[PDB]
C-alpha cells in the first residue's frame, strides 16, 4: 500500500498531482442524461471533473465515484482546504482520481 | 466535456439557465404515491422541481435524481447560495437538470 | 404537478395540512420488529409518525420513506423550522405524506 | 399505533427504558468480522450496543439497525442529548431497541 | 460480546491497539482501480489505511468498510478527536478494524 497521494498517484500511467492548499470555489452537480457528473473550481480557474461512470470503470471503481462526489460536496460546503489532487491529465477537464485533505 | 454549467446546458433541447445568486427560501419533500419528489422555491417566487423518476430515466440517471435530492436538502439547511440552474422549461414546475454553487 | 405543499396534499384522499412554523420538540426512532419507525412531536403537543412500510406502499414510496426518515432527523439536529406537514388523517398518530420547511 | 417510546417499549417483553437526559460520552465502531457493531457510553459508565445484524432479527429490521448506527454517530458528533432509550435487558451490554431525543 | 474497544481487539492475535487522543491530521480518499480506499494521518505521523474490500473480507464487513470511510470523513471534517485504534497488524499501512471516539 501507497501510504500517500503522491505514492498512490505514482502507480498510474496518465496521472498528475495538483497542489492546491485552498478550498473549492464552486461545485456543479449534473443529473442530465449522460452528464451525471460533478465539476469543481478553484479561485485560480482550476476546474476538475469527477467522471461520468462508464463500463471502463470496474465494480469497485464505480461506488467509490459516488463517494468522491459525496466528499467534494461536504468539502465545498464546509469550506475545506484541499491540499492536493491526483488526476488523469488525459482528459479535459482533468479527472480526479484521489484527494488529500489537511489543515 | 463541458467545463461549466452554461455549456452543459447547451448540449440539450428543452433547456434553460437561471441565475439566482440566492439561497433557497423553501424546501419541500414528499413520499405520497406517484408524487415522490422535491420542490424548492426562492424569495422571488421562482419554483423548481426535482422530478419523479420514470422511463426516460437511465438507471445512472435515476441514481443521480437521488443525489440532487440530498443536495437541495443540505444546501437548504446550510443556508444555500445557488448561482445557477439548468432546467427543462418544457416542464411545470421547471425540471432541474443541474445546479451550480458559487460563494 | 403540484407547485407547493398545499395543492399536493389536495391530490390525496384522506389528507390534511397542519401548519406549525416551528421546530421539532422531539424525535424518536425504533429498530424493533414490526415497529421500524420514527415519531415526531411538536411543542404544542402534535404527534406524527413516519409509518412502517408494508404492502399499502409502492416500492418507490419505500425509497421515499427512508429519505423522509433522513430529513426529520437532520431538521431535528439542526432546529430547522418546519412550515407545513401534509398528513394522512386516517391514522393515529397522523402519518406524514409530505413536509415543507420555509425560511 | 404507539405514539411515544414508553408505549413502544412496553409492546416488547425483554425490555426497559433508560432515562439519561445527557449526551453520549464515547462512540465506538467496529468492522471486525462477525463483530460489525457499535457501542455507546454515558459519562458515568452506562454501555449499550447496537447489534451485529443477523438471524433473530427480522429483515425489515436489518436496514433499521443501519440507521440506528447512523443516528448514534451524528448524535455523538453533534452532542445530542438522549432523552430515552428502550433496550433488551437480556443482553450484555444493553441492546438498544429505540432511541429518544427531546429538545 | 465485547464491551469496549480493548475487549474486541483482545479477541484477535494479529491485532494491536493505538491510543491517540488526537483528531486526524489528514484525510485521503482515492477512487483509482484496485486502490479504492482511504488514508488517515496523525501529527505524530501515525498513518492508517481502511482496506480495499478484498477476499479476506466477509460481505457484512464490506458494508461496515463503507461505514468506516463515512466515519473517518465525518471525524476529519469535524475535528473528531479519536481516542483509540484497534488495527490489523500484518500489513503496512496498519489497517483499521475498530475505532473509539471520546469527548
Amino acid at each position: 500500500t501507497p501510504q500517500n497521494i503522491t505514492d498512490l498517484c505514482a502507480e498510474y500511467h496518465n496521472t498528475q498531482i495538483h497542489t492546491l492548499n485552498d478550498k473549492i470555489f464552486s461545485y456543479t452537480e449534473s443529473l442530465a442524461g449522460k452528464r451525471e457528473m460533478a465539476i469543481i473550481t478553484f479561485k485560480n480557474g482550476a476546474t476538475f471533473q469527477v467522471e461520468v461512470p462508464g463500463s471502463q470503470h470496474i465494480d469497485s471503481q464505480k461506488k467509490a465515484i459516488e463517494r468522491m462526489k459525496d466528499t467534494l460536496r461536504i468539502a465545498y460546503l464546509t469550506e475545506a482546504k484541499v491540499e492536493k489532487l491526483c488526476v488523469w491529465n488525459n482528459k479535459t477537464p482533468h479527472a480526479i482520481a484521489a484527494i488529500s485533505m489537511a489543515n
